[PDB]
């Protein structure tokens, strides 16, 4: 798979191209899901 990437979808620019892609998810589906849920957790008791 690394060769799959690096053949021509390579240089990490393609990765850095895709890096934007689902950076939404980290808060679109992950950090909105959690730190809003952990702003509960972390402040749930203490």
């Amino acid at each position: 798979w690394k060769d799959i990437f690096d053949m021509f979808y390579d240089s990490k620019t393609y990765a850095n191209c895709i890096i934007p892609t689902v950076i939404n998810r980290l808060y679109k589906v992950s950090l909105a899901l959690q730190k809003d849920l952990e702003n509960k957790r972390e402040q749930e008791k203490l």
